[PDB]
């Protein structure tokens, strides 16, 4: 029963899930002026034309936008990456006050919120096998500032008030992500973990420098959601995310000067 709160929080997972204080854990801030570019990285191709959205979860600890991954439909290549790996959903993490709520800092800076498109790399064959291997996935991460609203998320926050609570889920096809990315495809690129528990050390993380905007009223809706389930008292969906992990032994590349 990991969670956010005092009792349960990030500082609690460690006892669960001993790799909560590994070699390659995130997220991790990434200062700016160590980051290296690197000429070797080849270009990143974000290919979601045939996007398949299904539904969207609230799980708990965030909402979940799913995908069709049965088949090449939306994929990532290129950039860091060798191989083919596919979309299988995307979710937020975001804070109770803008001034909080995205996972990776920049020069300490925390950003509203953090979008995490999460792919796997499909010489795996499942998301399952993929999450045990060290390249089994790739997350496309996106910081959030609040400033103008952004169109392509309202179908997002729109929906939110059918998924209140933890367990529910609604219809939520023909959503195409690619109106949730911003002009510049320039990275940041480092090896390590999902997020949250497990905390497995199997991501290949692309945190795209350009954030997007986002309205007050768009992230407020955000914060309107749940963490429990219905018919149990109230506890807002905020906060969830985990702070800046010890970088170690990694070295942060960027893919622009
Ligand atoms: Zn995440």
């Amino acid at each position: 029963h990991c969670g956010y709160g005092k009792h349960n929080g990030p500082e609690h997972w460690h006892k669960d899930f001993p790799i909560a204080k590994g070699e390659r854990q995130s997220p991790v801030d990434i200062d700016t002026h160590t980051a290296k570019y690197d000429p070797s990285l080849k270009p990143l191709s974000v290919s979601y034309d045939q996007a398949t959205s299904l539904r969207i979860l609230n799980n708990g600890c965030a909402f979940n936008v799913e995908f069709d991954d049965s088949q090449d439909k939306a994929v990532l290549k290129g950039g860091p990456l060798d191989g083919t790996y596919r979309l299988i959903q995307f979710h937020f993490h975001w804070g109770s006050l803008d001034g909080q709520g995205s996972e990776h800092t920049v020069d300490k800076k925390k950003y509203a919120a953090e979008l995490h498109l999460v792919h796997w790399n499909t010489k795996y064959g499942d998301f399952g096998k993929a999450v045990q291997q060290p390249d089994g996935l790739a997350v496309l991460g996106i910081f959030l500032k609040v400033g103008s609203a952004k169109p392509g998320l309202q179908k997002v926050v729109d929906v939110l008030d059918s998924i209140k609570t933890k367990g529910k889920s609604a219809d939520f096809t023909n959503f195409d992500p690619r109106g949730l990315l911003p002009e510049s495809l320039d990275y940041w690129t480092y090896p390590g973990s999902l997020t949250t528990p497990p905390l497995l050390e199997c991501v290949t993380w692309i945190v795209l420098k350009e954030p997007i905007s986002v309205s007050s009223e768009q992230v407020l809706k955000f914060r309107k959601l749940n963490f429990n389930g219905e018919g149990e008292p109230e506890e807002l969906m905020v906060d969830n995310w985990r702070p800046a992990q010890p970088l170690k032994n990694r070295q942060i590349k960027a893919s622009f000067k």
